[PDB]
């Protein structure tokens, strides 16, 4: 059975090697874009898109479950979702201008909300219920995601610094091919017939809810961009708002729609947990560029740290999450606490300036460290914890929500990022980050 | 000036990812067509082609050398050159017929024989005499290479056991494309013009001595040819032995030419050192899926352990061979004894047969971290020795013999090879790993 494992091994690392490679040099790409004159976008507005980019990936993922799981086949899913995100590449390293590099994000939106849900249903799907093992091919699977979302800034970054940012994109769009050579070759040989709409593949029953989507929010939201530029004109980061109000009113309307008092600060607390991570990709890279040297090595490389310490905290964190459990919401509390203290390392030396020589690089390193700490206090129990607390409020679209705090975590960096780029104001920035430790206190207290 | 290194460093990384990654997985793929019945060859002359590839990529070596020195340019030596590997790679991955199937080899021989010598070359050429500096990027350049051997078969053995063969070499294809892709971009930005033939590119005075080795050596060779298929027919494994006679006749003509007495021991040592290094890549190579099971890993993935021990041992052996100066051709007996001694280890276990469960990978684990100690006692050392006896019987065609050594080592692996396949006499085979502990004595002699 955990044979096709190692495809899926090779799909999602030869996958997330080209979203991770082109995500870390994409903003510094548009500064370029900007200062050659081809994209007419601010840098906060440019490092505001980068947050979206995110959003709209991980909102995509929701529709691509329910796409491949009642209408198209997950294995399709997956190819079509991996070949738009490989076109999606190849719009960023042929093409040139900015309309066309906008493209790209539209390609990768889709492409990745196909993909990356679905291939992670077929790793399970190769375990028959098998109890035991089927845990342990989900953690192996995991490790091929940091293996590649590691190694790609350093290719990636590698390339662009040395060739063409248009090289990089190029050897992100060749990485992504490698992922479907691999997959459509490799499935054939390994994948069990999940090529075909599972439960609910409905006809007559779902032929009228699924053309009222099609004529309800499509239609609707169709007319919101007529609204939008008839007011005004093509409103550049007005639409950015538009977007990050789609991906706060999907939730709020389902937790109005479907209502509960503990549930609150713990999506809050996770909608704020998100807000570190994607801002590691953003302002964070916006910093490494500003206040750190790299002489002879890439800015792009401060992006493979993320990945480096989850891989490396894992086996540490396994046999230190074993005895405490004898001395699950407690470890919830700990991990915006990490998060919120890790973020206030960047007003400290923002604030002293106490340094000489080469001492500088690693006030980004240890809180690259800290936040990953914070990860690992977070992202294994908010699963069991979203699941402890749905059959009381029913476990219908109640699982979905734990995955939607990362759309709703980067669609507040939408907006928040923008405070940042001021440059002056970025002590500011980094205080705000003391908030998450005081709102953080509030969970140890329930 | 050291910006080209990490052009440079890619270049390698990507050609021995190309080179190193199907070089793991072709023997295997030799026995599968011979299975098939597309390739009409025993599986002993299938593994002695193994180690002809790897001769006549390192007798091309020195001729590719002389080609970019003398008539092109090393700009275009390393760009042609390793166009002529991608080309070689789609010959296994794109063509099926094993008459196709060897055209690559020829491709890869050709190739090879260009880039990897002058791309070595123009890493020096970065550091414009900075004689500090300029062993440092030549290290960072060592590593790229075993970064870039160590990640192939992890790649391409989890490719070709996942999906097909053309799909694991298809990679290694785009492996080399990656080389090619950044090089000419990172080249253009990077390279200072070494992109016309340097000294000595005279014109009537090489003309005559040129147009000589076309007529003497080439249509010399062109007619044993004729005489070998007119003696009996196209003799398939004879034709390895011509080869196996070239690689011998041409450092023993230029022995016999320019001419010591301790030269020859320490000249046979390293022929008989460098047997066992491409041995490990095809008698330890068979003998990984003979007596070892795989029931999850792949076989090839021991190819990988080479590179591994290397850039493991390497900062290890960094410091230790520091402190045992105070307390050169000593550090060359003590390589040998650890070579012959790392081959003992696959009789003793062939012999003694004590094991259970899945007590028996480490024993090969073990022979490679056992053969990296001695080549961490010769590889550095050996440049130096020869170098210090060149000036007493001149430094003109001295200095190639010891990059030959690897040449003659692999052509006594094509006949030596074939004795181990007899599967029975399988256990004399790491019997004659004891004479070169024998001979390695010898040297702690003298």
């Amino acid at each position: 059975q955990p044979l096709g494992l190692s495809t899926l091994f090779m799909t999602e690392m030869w996958e997330r090697f080209s979203y991770y490679g082109m995500r870390a040099i994409l903003l510094y790409y548009m500064w370029f874009l900007i200062s050659t004159g081809d994209l007419h976008i601010t840098r906060a507005t440019a490092a505001s898109i980068m947050a979206i980019y995110a959003s709209m990936v991980y909102l995509s993922g929701t529709i691509g479950g329910f796409v491949a799981d009642r209408i198209i086949g997950a294995r399709p899913a997956v190819f079509w979702g991996g070949v738009l995100i490989m076109l999606g590449h190849i719009v960023l390293a042929l093409p040139f201008g900015a309309s066309a590099l906008f493209g790209s994000i539209i390609l990768i939106i889709i492409g990745t909300g196909f993909l990356k849900p679905n291939v992670s249903t077929l790793v399970g799907t190769l375990y028959d219920e098998h109890d035991r093992r089927r845990d342990a091919g989900f953690s192996i699977f995991v490790f091929g995601i940091n293996l590649g979302a590691f190694i790609a800034p350093l290719i990636v970054g590698a390339a662009q610094e040395a060739a063409g940012y248009h090289v990089a994109f190029s050897l992100a769009a060749i990485g992504m091919f490698i992922g479907l050579l691999v997959y459509y070759f490799g499935g054939k040989k390994t994948l069990d017939p999940h090529y075909l709409r599972p439960t609910d593949p409905l006809a007559p029953e779902e032929v009228k809810p699924l053309l009222v989507k099609v004529s309800l929010a499509v239609a609707g939201f169709i007319a919101i961009i007529v609204v939008m530029n008839l007011v005004g004109w093509n409103s550049l980061p007005a639409y950015i708002n538009l977007l990050t109000i789609v991906a706060i009113a999907i939730p709020v309307f389902y937790f109005a729609w479907m209502i509960v008092v503990s549930y609150i600060p713990l999506f809050i607390a996770a909608v704020l947990f998100w807000a570190i991570e994607e801002q590691g990709s953003v302002v964070l890279a916006t910093f490494a560029a500003e206040r750190v040297d790299s002489s002879w090595f890439p800015v792009s490389w401060f992006q493979s740290l993320n990945p480096l310490f989850i891989m490396l905290y894992t086996p540490f964190f396994a046999w230190l999450w074993t005895a405490w459990k004898k001395n699950s919401p407690t470890k919830f509390a700990v991990g915006l606490m990490f998060a919120g203290l890790s973020f206030l390392l960047m007003a400290i030396p923002g604030a002293l300036y106490g340094t000489s020589g080469k001492v500088s690089p690693l006030w980004l390193v240890g809180s690259w460290a800290l936040v990953i700490l914070g990860e690992m206090l977070i992202s294994p129990v908010g699963l069991s914890v979203t699941t402890k607390l749905a059959p009381k409020a029913f476990n219908s679209q109640m699982m979905s929500m734990w995955f939607l705090s990362s759309s709703v975590g980067s669609a507040l960096n939408a907006q928040l990022v923008t405070l940042y780029n001021a440059k002056s104001e970025v002590a500011y920035f980094s205080y705000f980050g003391l908030g998450s430790v005081v709102l953080g206190i509030v969970l140890v207290f329930l």
